[PDB]
Formats: C-alpha cells, sequence, structure tokens
C-alpha cells in the first residue's frame, strides 16, 4: 500500500543484469582493495577496517547523527567493525561486542588498530534473550535482508523491541538499524519509540539501493513519515532511471596502538 511496499514488489521483478545495474545506481561506496589484501594474509599490525560495515558509522558520526562516548555496547558487531571505529575514538572508555557467531553467523576478528586493548568480544551470544546491561552508547546493526517483505517486517520489529528492552537512561547516544521502515508496524514502533527517546531516522549513502534500510540515530530529530517516503521516491527515482555508476570514496582507516583510560 506504501511507495516503500511498491518499491519491494518492483524490486524482486528485476532480472540479474537489472538488478545489479540497479542496485549500484548512484550509491556511495568505499575502496575495499588494501583491506581484503592484509585480512587475506592475516595481518593485524595495519590499520584496516575488518568490514564494510565501518564506513556506514563514520558517516553517522562524522555528520553529527550521533556521539560516540563512553561505555560503548555494539549488538550483532559481527566481524567488528563497528567496535574497533568506536575503540579509536578518545571520549571512549571501553567496547563490548556481541554477536551470534554460529552456522552461517560471522566472528568477531582479532586486529590492533587504536584502543583494541580496551575492546573485548563475546559470541554465542543472543541479544535478544541475554541479560542487558548498561551502557552511555548502544549500537545495534541488526537486519537480515529477505525478498519476503513480512520477513523483513518481523525481523526489524523484533530490533526495535530489543533496542527498547536494552536502552539504559545513561544511553544518551544510540544507532539501530531499521532493516525495513516501510512497514505501517515499523513506523508506529518507531513513532512511538521517538515519544520516549527523541532521535530520527536517517538513510546512509553507503546502502545499497537493494535494501531500504534505515538508522534510527540520537544525534538528530525529523519526522518519521516523512523520511522514510522520501526515501522510497528516491529508491523508486533511481529505479526509472538507473545510471549504474556508484561513487567510490577511501576506506576507514585507522592508526594501531593501545590507549590509556
Ligand atoms: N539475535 C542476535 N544476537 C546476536 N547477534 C545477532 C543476532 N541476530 C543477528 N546477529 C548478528 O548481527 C550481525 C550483523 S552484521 C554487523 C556488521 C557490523 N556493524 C560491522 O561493521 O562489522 C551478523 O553478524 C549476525 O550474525
Amino acid at each position: 500500500v506504501t511507495l516503500g511496499e511498491v518499491w519491494k514488489r518492483q524490486l524482486n521483478m528485476l532480472g540479474k543484469q537489472e538488478f545489479e545495474r540497479y542496485k549500484v545506481s548512484d550509491i556511495t561506496e568505499v575502496d575495499r582493495t588494501a583491506a581484503r589484501r592484509y585480512l587475506k594474509e592475516g595481518r593485524t599490525d595495519v590499520g584496516i577496517s575488518v568490514s564494510r560495515g565501518a564506513a556506514k558509522i563514520r558517516w553517522l558520526h562524522e555528520r553529527g547523527y550521533l556521539r560516540i562516548t563512553g561505555r560503548v555496547l555494539d549488538l550483532g558487531c559481527g566481524r567488528g567493525g563497528w567496535s574497533y571505529y568506536a575503540a579509536a575514538q578518545k571520549e571512549v572508555m571501553s567496547v563490548k561486542g556481541y554477536t551470534l557467531g554460529i552456522e552461517g553467523h560471522e566472528k568477531p576478528i582479532h586486529m590492533q588498530t587504536l584502543g583494541w586493548n580496551i575492546v573485548k568480544f563475546k559470541d554465542k551470544s543472543n541479544v535478544f534473550t541475554m541479560p542487558t546491561e548498561p551502557s552511555d552508547t548502544l549500537l545495534c546493526d541488526i537486519g537480515e535482508s529477505s525478498s519476503n517483505p513480512l520477513v523483513e517486517r518481523d525481523r526489524t520489529m523484533k530490533v526495535l523491541e530489543n533496542f527498547e528492552r536494552w536502552k539504559h537512561v545513561n544511553t544518551e547516544n544510540f544507532c539501530v538499524k531499521v532493516l525495513a521502515p516501510y512497514h505501517p508496524d515499523v513506523i508506529e514502533k518507531l513513532e512511538r519509540l521517538q515519544l520516549r527517546f527523541g532521535g530520527g531516522i536517517v538513510r546512509v549513502p553507503f546502502s545499497r539501493n537493494s535494501t531500504h534500510e534505515m538508522y534510527y540515530i540520537s544525534g538528530a530529530r525529523n519526522n518519521i513519515t516523512h523520511m522514510v517516503n522520501t526515501t522510497s521516491r528516491s529508491l523508486l527515482r533511481r529505479m526509472t532511471r538507473p545510471s549504474g555508476k556508484a561513487i567510490i570514496e577511501g576506506d576507514v582507516f585507522l592508526p594501531t596502538g593501545t590507549r590509556s583510560v
């Protein structure tokens, strides 16, 4: 019924070539060539990011959509690109990363970029059921894509319900993935969270056109419904006239070393 749902139905109708051409049209991409090189070698003394995902939190951080500070929780940390980025920030005290790391799911990668000494990881951890702990900064990049919209809305809702469970009164800063923001249920859940916590929803330009994902962040205020539809219209406009060409940016590179306090 919504414009986003129309986008989803049209995406599921594209052929391979149409799909591949559409998914990169006018998006932004990091050059991952250097990092792939060193990750294959197995080098831990070079200042690369363990994931493509780090580019998203850098963008949000540098643009002022969120502050990164104090005790940091990274829920669904995967390889740990959000965790290592956080640990290199001078206002950051400690970083704790939780992820599944089971069959098919990625595990934490050990790296020695700046502040590695104040990062701790735990796999075999389900953030939906495990006990919560306090934080000043709460991060969550969870939300697996699906061609089924009802699967996407269920995964999204579950992420948002768990975020509310995790958020502490000290948690002034937050960044939560919203996989399928086009669903009316998801809009209603976001509006209700916003009433309590403030903040707003944003589209990160590093997301491919083949996902409608957006991020619920703490450092901006906006109209949820208007922001979701502005992205839907944008994703629809690109589908009609796909450029096939992405913007390339330099990757997330960090210093190495330990940090004091
Ligand atoms: N219920 C759950 N509990 C813990 N981790 C989960 C989870 N559901 C999904 N995940 C994990 O969440 C991760 C999202 S990918 C994380 C990317 C990360 N921001 C980075 O830059 O590296 C996946 O690895 C998936 O295994």
